[PDB]
C-alpha cells in the first residue's frame, strides 16, 4: 500500500460514461467536492496486480497533457481515480456533431497537444503502446489528454495502429508510438474514420510490409501527409521524435 490510497467511502460513483472489457468507467465525486472519473476492475477479466500496473505508471507519469491520477483504492473492486474530461474520447467527439464543424487549425492544435504529452513520455523513457484516437480524452476548451497506460512500459494488439516491427517482432520503442501517432493523424484529419478501410488484420500487415501507406486524406494538406509519412517510415530510426513533431505542429500555421 502507499500514499495514493483513499477511503472507498469518499467516492460517490454516479454516471457510467463507458466501459471496457477490463472493468468500466464512471463519473463521480471525491470527498463530495471533487468531480472525478473512476475506472473499476470487474472481478473477472484480470488479476488486480495487473489493473494496478496502469496506476503505478501514472504515479510516475505526471504531465498536463496526460490524464491526471488523483487516487487509488487497491482493495478489489479496484478503483482508479483521475481527473474528469468533460467531452470523453476524441474518437467519439470527432465522429460526433461537434466534431463535424472542426477546422484544420483546431485539429492540428489538438494534435499538437497529444504530441506534447508524448514528448514527455518520450523524454521519460516510456512507451505507451496503445496510441489511437480512442485513447485521447477531450476536456473543456478542446484540451486533449492522453489516457490508457495499461500497456505503458518503461523501455527496459490494435494492429492497424501498431508499427510493423512492433506488431511482428515485439520491438516496442517510442518510435513504434510515433508510428501509432501518424495513424492517429489520419483519424483527426478524417473526422474519426477507420484506418485502412476495407482491410482486415493480416491484410493490413502484409500491405504495410510491402510498403503500402495510406494516401493523403482528402481535405488533408500534403505537408501534413508528409508528416504522417515520416511517422510511418519503415526504419524506426528514420521516424521523427515527438519533441520535433510537437515543435512542428505548433509552428504549423506560420
Ligand atoms: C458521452 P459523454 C459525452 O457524456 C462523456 C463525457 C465525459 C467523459 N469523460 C470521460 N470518459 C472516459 C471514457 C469512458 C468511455 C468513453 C471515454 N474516460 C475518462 C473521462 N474523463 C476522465 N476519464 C479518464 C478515465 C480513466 C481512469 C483511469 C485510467 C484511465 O486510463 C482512464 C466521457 C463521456
Amino acid at each position: 500500500k502507499d500514499a495514493w490510497e483513499i477511503p472507498r467511502e469518499s467516492l460517490r460513483l454516479e454516471v457510467k460514461l463507458g466501459q471496457g472489457c477490463f472493468g468500466e468507467v464512471w463519473m463521480g465525486t471525491w470527498n463530495g467536492t471533487t468531480r472525478v472519473a473512476i475506472k473499476t476492475l470487474k472481478p473477472g477479466t484480470m488479476s488486480p496486480e495487473a489493473f494496478l500496473q496502469e496506476a503505478q505508471v501514472m504515479k510516475k507519469l505526471r504531465h498536463e497533457k496526460l490524464v491526471q491520477l488523483y487516487a487509488v483504492v487497491s482493495e478489489e473492486p479496484i478503483y482508479i481515480v483521475t481527473e474528469y474530461m468533460s467531452k470523453g474520447s476524441l474518437l467519439d467527439f470527432l465522429k460526433g456533431e461537434t466534431g463535424k464543424y472542426l477546422r484544420l487549425p483546431q485539429l492540428v492544435d489538438m494534435a499538437a497537444q497529444i504530441a506534447s504529452g508524448m514528448a514527455y513520455v518520450e523524454r521519460m523513457n516510456y512507451v505507451h503502446r496503445d496510441l489511437r484516437a480512442a485513447n485521447i480524452l477531450v476536456g473543456e476548451n478542446l484540451v486533449c489528454k492522453v489516457a490508457d497506460f495499461g500497456l505503458a512500459r518503461l523501455i527496459e494488439f490494435p494492429i492497424k495502429w501498431t508499427a510493423p516491427e512492433a506488431a511482428l517482432y515485439g520491438r516496442f520503442t517510442i518510435k513504434s508510438d510515433v508510428w501509432s501517432f501518424g495513424i492517429l493523424l489520419t483519424e483527426l484529419t478524417t473526422k474519426g474514420r477507420v484506418p485502412y478501410p476495407g482491410m482486415v488484420n493480416r491484410e493490413v500487415l502484409d500491405q504495410v510490409e510491402r510498403g503500402y501507406r495510406m494516401p493523403c486524406p482528402p481535405e488533408c494538406p500534403e505537408s501534413l501527409h508528409d508528416l504522417m509519412c515520416q511517422c510511418w517510415r519503415k526504419e524506426p530510426e528514420e521516424r521523427p521524435t515527438f519533441e520535433y513533431l510537437q515543435a512542428f505542429l505548433e509552428d504549423y500555421f506560420t
